């Protein structure tokens, strides 16, 4: 990987692996999400970072509040996928990380993603506004003019998500993370939540349709010893409403929507 | 990746990813196992497989793992480049063996090694069988003729019998189920997922104070995507050794058995 000529974005090529593909011999949305997370970490490494000289002195961390991914063509096993990522301040609210996925051979855009990040004290777990020091050190690595992966005014990534009303049409109960689901800080990987949302989608849908759009809100983090229940109801192409909650008290951890197109 | 000058082995370099590392900022044994499986697939692709031969496809025969043995000396850190070399070898009518050598791309030193035993099986009836002459000749043109062993030692750890864990287990992890990310392109549970399930019942205090050095895993039965697994562990022993057992949550049907050797950090 490498930063572009202007230093305001980062590019990396990936060869799709045999264990990264699904039943259609193409990469899964979780493999795609892992790659967006990989190019995001390599972009932060190349510019001297989530950890900053001001966030580290205050014990502040960036936490995902929302993820939106739109895939037009999933790369096949052995294909090369080029990803371009960049950051942007959004005033005091937080930061946004956007991605463009391209087919390395044709140059065609095959996907796009956007994510919203909020500040939080790592010890207290309390949300915060972005102060003037972290904002100043971020604007040196970000384009000053707005650069949006989803430019459309009032697009799908900015739409509110309702709460699934019981009873759910479909469900997957007793979902638990294992060590491969944790990251280097022993926290559940944000990609694992995507897979848990999708566990309650019927296999008949997965076999006849392809995932086109997914929007995921992150409300609470699941601890390594927590148990999750994934719920799904058809709202309609096929559209679904999703809800992740703790198996016991019913505490909400995530909510989302998925759009699927017939193969 | 590319086949070596002689065409009897395959080499591929891998940059270790941020999501592939554990609490020690180094690659997990499951990430390592996924990479051995990746270079194994790219070796089969480069020599003309789809990893079945023409005779195997005509008879509905597939290769199934019977045993996996991995020994790691140094786990590659996040961002490091790891070079892996793999090769196959016939073992008469018993089956085939795939061996690997892991090296640090910068220094050239060997940081790990692995060996695996594969048996022939009819994909439809699930019945195991001996390797026929025609199959043996088809892959011998891609294998070294002189023996080349990743674990050369006459009495080595990869050829030792594994006993069955006697109840009650010292530690346990119950209700382990595969999700879609645990299945492969044929909708079968990925053989690496079994390694993670074995390790789920190892205490977290062992994982935090020790490092996994050796793991031997026998594969007895395949877990279906709708099956539920129970992982069991008992300490058999500075180093720590464990006995492992994977079985179906209900009837107790055995799917895997193994051993792990851990050394103090
Ligand atoms: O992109 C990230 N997470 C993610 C991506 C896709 C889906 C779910 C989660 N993480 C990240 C970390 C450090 C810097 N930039 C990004
Ligand atoms: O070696 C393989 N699997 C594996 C590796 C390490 C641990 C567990 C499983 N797969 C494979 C498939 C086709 C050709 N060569 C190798």
């Amino acid at each position: 990987g490498s930063l572009t000529e202007d230093g305001l974005s980062y590019k990396e090529k990936f060869v799709v692996r045999s264990y990264e593909v699904g039943s259609n011999k193409t990469a899964t949305v979780e493999t795609i999400a892992n790659l967006l997370q990989e190019v995001g970490c390599n972009h932060a490494q190349s510019v001297g970072f989530a950890t900053t000289t001001t966030m580290r002195k205050l014990h502040l961390i960036w936490v995902t509040a929302r993820m939106h991914i739109e895939i037009y063509k999933y790369p096949a096993w052995g294909d090369v996928v080029e990803i371009e990522t960049w950051c942007q301040s959004e005033g005091r609210i937080g930061t946004r990380r956007d991605w463009i996925l391209k087919d390395s051979v044709t140059g065609e855009v095959t996907g796009r993603a956007t994510s919203k990040w909020v500040m939080m004290n790592q010890d207290t777990r309390r949300l915060q506004k972005v102060s003037d020091d972290v904002r100043d050190e971020y604007l040196v690595f970000c384009p000053q003019e707005p650069r949006l992966a989803f430019p459309e005014e009032n697009n799908r990534s900015l739409k509110k998500i309702p709460k699934l009303e019981d009873p759910a049409q479909y469900s997957m109960i007793g979902l638990k993370p294992r060590r491969a689901d944790l990251d280097m800080n022993q926290h559940v990987n944000n990609v694992t939540y995507i897979g848990w949302v999708l566990e309650s989608i019927p296999q008949e849908i997965v076999d006849t349709h392809e995932l086109q759009v997914i929007t995921l809100d992150y409300r609470r983090e699941c601890q390594q010893d927590d148990v999750v229940d994934s719920l799904t109801t058809t709202t309609s192409d096929s559209q679904f409403l999703h809800l992740l909650r703790l198996s016991g008290d019913g505490q909400e951890i995530n909510r989302g929507t998925t759009l699927w197109r017939k193969k």
